[PDB]
């Protein structure tokens, strides 16, 4: 299966996906990295690995639909089968999500359904949980609500901040995002006709 990874920043999840997809038994190959922001570190990581990059600046488009449309064009150009959102910080439009239904994955730094949205660690620290974690899920139109593929729990330590907790949680993100990608690329897991997760 041919994969596009979309990023907005550092790219530690991208790097973990690059490392796993180059293992001999990997059922996924990463063919293109797309950033919505110029000059971010994930673009360097992609180039060092010999993977084509594109920047598609959301700020240059009238609305979400046109922006997603420009992404979809790249996706078709590289004949992509699966899309991974890896630190990608934009909400995607309905029809784009419908088109890639069953074929687009996201990593989110909480145990969904808790702490949806773009500041999950701040919410987790404000609420005072002692266990948080991360989630890989299929992308549905409703944000951070698609079908869950894998999760991993991570302790919150007393005195944690967003810096120290996100560092601990990323260590677990870097394990389940490659595992989930391999599950979907191999056809072991798919989005079922009834809309629930199906293990084959
Ligand atoms: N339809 C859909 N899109 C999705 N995108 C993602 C990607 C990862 N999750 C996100 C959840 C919420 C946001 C969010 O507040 N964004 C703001 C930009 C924030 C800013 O810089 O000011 C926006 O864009 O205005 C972003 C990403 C998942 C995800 C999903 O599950 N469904
Ligand atoms: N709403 C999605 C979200 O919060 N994504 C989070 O952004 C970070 C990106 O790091 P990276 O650029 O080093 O992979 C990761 O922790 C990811 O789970």
């Amino acid at each position: 299966a041919r994969v596009a990874v979309l990023i907005s920043g550092t790219g530690s999840n991208l790097q973990a996906l690059i490392d796993s997809t180059r293992e001999p038994n990997s059922s996924a190959q990463i063919d293109i990295v797309i950033s919505n922001k110029a000059a971010v570190a994930g673009l360097d990581k992609a180039e060092r690995a010999g993977i084509p990059t594109r920047v598609i600046n959301h700020k240059l488009y009238k609305n979400r639909v046109e922006f997603d449309s420009a992404i979809d064009l790249v996706l078709e150009e590289f004949s992509i089968d699966i899309v991974c959102l890896a630190g990608f910080m934009r909400i995607l439009s309905g029809p784009f999500v419908a088109k890639w239904n069953g074929k687009m994955l996201n990593i989110h730094p909480s145990l969904l359904p808790s702490f949806k949205g773009s500041n999950a660690h701040e919410q987790a620290l404000e609420t005072g949980v002692t266990v948080t974690g991360c989630t890989v899920h299929f992308v549905a139109e409703d944000v951070d609500a698609g079908q869950i593929i894998l999760q991993e729990a991570v302790p919150v330590k007393r005195g944690d901040t967003v810096a120290t907790l996100s560092e601990r949680v990323k260590l677990a993100e870097h394990k389940i995002f490659p595992a989930a990608l391999q599950l979907v690329a191999s056809g072991t897991v798919q989005l079922g006709e009834n809309g629930k997760i199906c293990w084959v």
